[PDB]
């Protein structure tokens, strides 16, 4: 019951793609969202491809918080995955 984001190159302050490595023994994931830092909305990441990606129309405010759906209906939610400053390519684990 692991996840790994690696950010992806055409991301920028204002917009974030990752790549989410979801791996939980016969489940997988449905859906993720992204809280800024000392915000209440949960903001939906959108499944492009085979990468996810949240826009703002401000730049983002981290470090940034994540919360998970599985296809089972299990939900995680992890704190302080990815600071403000990410750097493009870089890997980050909660």
């Amino acid at each position: 019951v692991q996840v790994t984001f690696t950010v992806q190159k055409g991301s920028d302050p204002k917009k974030l793609v990752l790549d989410i490595k979801y791996t939980r023994p016969g489940d997988s994931l449905a859906e993720v969202e992204l809280r800024q830092h000392g915000s209440e909305e949960w903001e939906p990441l959108t499944k492009k491809g085979n990468v996810w990606e949240v826009k703002s129309s401000k730049p983002l405010v981290g470090p940034f918080n994540f919360r998970f759906m599985s296809k089972g209906g299990m939900r995680n939610v992890f704190d302080e995955v990815i600071p403000t400053a990410f750097s493009i390519g870089k890997t980050y684990k909660p």
